[PDB]
């Protein structure tokens, strides 16, 4: 689990989103999964605007932050879950590393801010769902 939160917006995996997500619903994208909602409260989360290929991400399946290199986001296939069937999920990034089904959610950050949140992984990888390029969510 987890979310990001910038200005009145509320970024999560779109496949752990809830009903209030669902009904203050902004937008949402199936490929990418990702949704984001609106929020009475401000968030104060900085998005990164940059390239990097390092960063630090945390693992609720180990209580850890770890440093990781990733790759720049792009269509990957991932396997059919009870949320989607086999597919190509646009805007990711893999790295090495360790990641649980439950660690969805986890934020990878760089020097520059939030550069997405964990949203795929298994056999030593994660794969995180990238927001870089959501410049909407700072205006
Ligand atoms: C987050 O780390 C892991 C490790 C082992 C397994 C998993 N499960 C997943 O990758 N998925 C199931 C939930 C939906 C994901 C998606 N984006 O389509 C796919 C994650
Ligand atoms: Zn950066």
């Amino acid at each position: 689990s987890g979310a990001i939160y910038v200005g009145n917006y509320r970024v999560v995996n779109r496949h752990l989103a809830t009903h209030n997500d669902w009904a203050n619903l902004v937008w949402e994208d199936s490929s990418r999964d990702l949704l984001v909602s609106s929020t009475t409260a401000q968030g104060c989360d900085t998005i990164a605007r940059c390239d990097c290929q390092t960063g630090v991400y945390y693992c609720s399946s180990r209580r850890k932050h770890y440093p990781v290199s990733f790759s720049k986001p792009s269509l990957i296939f991932v396997e059919a879950s009870e949320y989607y069937p086999a597919r190509y999920q646009s805007h990711l990034m893999l790295a090495v590393g360790h990641s649980e089904p439950g660690d969805c959610g986890g934020i990878l950050r760089c020097q520059h801010g939030v550069v997405g949140i964990v949203s795929t992984g298994g056999n030593g990888l994660v794969g995180f769902a990238d927001v870089r390029d959501l410049l909407w969510l700072d205006e």
